[PDB]
DNA sequence: CAAAAACAAA
DNA sequence: GATAGAAG
DNA sequence: CAAAAACAAA
DNA sequence: GATAGAAG
């Protein structure tokens, strides 16, 4: 069509109107305005004018940033005007800048694989996680699960289901059943909707109980179901402060201690203790991380560290 | 321009005219004809007609095949009419079929990583290679180098340079300096033209001498410099028969023994004996195989087998 | 007199 | 086809 | 009476 | 941007 409103954005601008403090929502503003402007636009060249002006405002911002912004625009257009709107053929970044973006990523990752960080104090890190599994503070439990199960924060906190995994005619003690994969949309070969088994790094018993507590806390019951902008607003800076605090003294010198660090390490340790002999590391990761079928490319991003044992062994060839 | 001839094709058709035997060069024929037809064509829509007819002849052939054929066409056009000819915007496969081709590859490789083949008798395989390093028959030596150094056949046989590698203030005994990477064209981040160090699987001494012999044999001196269609014609079926013969009794049951098998295994063993602790397997491969800078995607294709030791270890976690 | 959305990076 | 860590 | 380019698959 | 294992 030629009309409709981006409800979600508007909502956010409206709340923003009466906050005790905070910087101005100028970008949600540009988007809202843009969407208004589009109403009763039939002509491509006009739509092009509107987009091109938007692009030009964004000059100065970082490439990675610009690209993210373009997504906010696109979801807004899609929300307001549906999927079929010709503005979605226009509102995109140019191809050259995408091409460079790719290059940049390849370079980064290629550099990590050539310079893995030795996770000297890793066992300490996992103990700490295990211990947080026993904390009264739901946040702490959460951190504990990210360390122990490898689920992303958003997963742990707002939407993960954890079943006990059947191990023959009993119960698996080194893995649980997980559901609520994020970053995934329905489709052949996709973990969306799918329950599946992932190794964990301490008694399935423990883990499962801890998730029960978290699920039942006040803050937990709040978290449960939150969209991502919600969850980020509620919890991101807190969780980042906590994790920084908590692991600061044991994290490899090379980098600062961040929540996703747990998922990276988790993959590494799980592989190291549990990987069967006939699958590759890339495969094992893409498996335990809930990656799409045949997606082996994404594993490459989690190859971050090396365990001091593995490092010691390489050196054992002198 | 609007004129020129594909010299190489013509040459091949001409030789073909008086062979004692062999099937008819009908495809080089279609290409030659096509190139003739293009002479004095200025109009896109005509060029489109010519291509579309070519495409339609190719129906029935396999996708992988068709795509290869399209390359022969394109190199022919490029040879005859240069790089700038608008027919190169037309002579290509459709995008849907490429997209599927990609899918197909991803699926294949994703399947190998989930079902690695245990190379039970691998040490036998490498011994055999070592022993061929001592054969009087240059072919045999060649096989020996593919097993021992990981260079592709075309590399070993026609254009590889092997220096001794400096190891501190002496000489490296577990690696040599290599040059003549094939499948590579000049460019930032490319091993073309580049000498570089690759591990080998037996005394650098041995290897280097053996390559000297091969280089100095009659057949060697012939091989040296051959284009790829030459080399294939001269040597491919022979080398495939030999390798089939030679390794038939020790190759994993799962697959037949083929020359590239050596390069796959080579990567695996080199990693297993020589990989430093701070680099990933993907990285190590892309390194020792002469892959482009930041190319980590191509390593994924060489992850084919698993060593019975590594397999035994995985199982050691019961 | 010193806490609570933009900008950016698998 | 481009998505989902500076206002008492 | 039985060896010497098409077709295809990193 | 698409390249490089059935004629004595
Ligand atoms: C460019 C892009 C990358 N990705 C991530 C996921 C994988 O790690 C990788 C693609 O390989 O990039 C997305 O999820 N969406 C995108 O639009
Ligand atoms: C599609 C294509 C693949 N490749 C190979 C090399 C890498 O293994 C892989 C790309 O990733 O495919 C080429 O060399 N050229 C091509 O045109």
């Amino acid at each position: 069509p030629k009309t409709g409103v981006a409800t979600s954005i508007v909502e956010k601008i409206e709340r923003a109107e009466f906050n005790t403090a905070g910087r101005k929502p100028t970008v949600l503003l540009r988007i809202a305005d843009f969407i208004a402007a589009m109403n009763g636009m039939d002509a491509k060249q006009d739509m092009q004018a509107l987009w091109d002006a938007e692009i030009a405002i964004m000059n100065g911002r970082a490439q990675t940033t610009i690209i993210s912004y373009i997504t906010k625009y696109r979801n807004a257009i899609r929300e307001a005007f549906g999927d079929d709107h010709p503005m979605l053929k226009i509102a995109t970044g140019d191809a050259a800048m995408a091409d460079e973006a790719r290059r940049v990523k390849m370079e980064k990752i290629a550099n990590k694989h050539g310079a893995l960080i030795t996770f000297e104090n890793y066992r300490q890190v996992l103990k700490i996680c295990e211990d947080c599994l026993k904390s009264s503070d739901p946040l702490m439990i959460g951190i504990g699960l990210i360390g122990m199960t490898g689920r992303r924060p958003y997963e742990v906190f707002t939407q993960a289901e954890f079943s006990p995994a059947p191990y023959g005619k009993g119960v698996s003690k080194w893995s649980i059943l997980f559901n609520g994969q994020a970053k995934t949309k329905q489709g052949e070969g996709t973990k969306f909707g799918i329950t599946y088994e992932i190794p964990v790094l301490t008694r399935s018993e423990t883990v499962l109980a801890a998730y029960k507590r978290l699920r039942e806390s006040g803050q937990g019951k709040l978290w449960h179901g939150m969209s991502i902008d919600d969850f980020s607003s509620e919890t991101r800076l807190l969780l980042r402060d906590t994790v920084f605090n908590l692991f600061e003294d044991v994290w490899p010198k090379e980098e600062l201690p961040k929540p996703y660090g747990l998922r990276h390490l988790y993959a590494e340790v799980a592989y190291h203790n549990f990987a069967p002999p006939h699958v590759t590391k890339n495969s094992y990761f893409a498996a335990i991380l809930g990656h799409n079928n045949n997606d082996l490319e994404t594993s490459l991003s989690y190859m971050t560290y090396t365990l001091p044992e593995d490092r010691d062994n390489a050196l054992a060839r002198l």
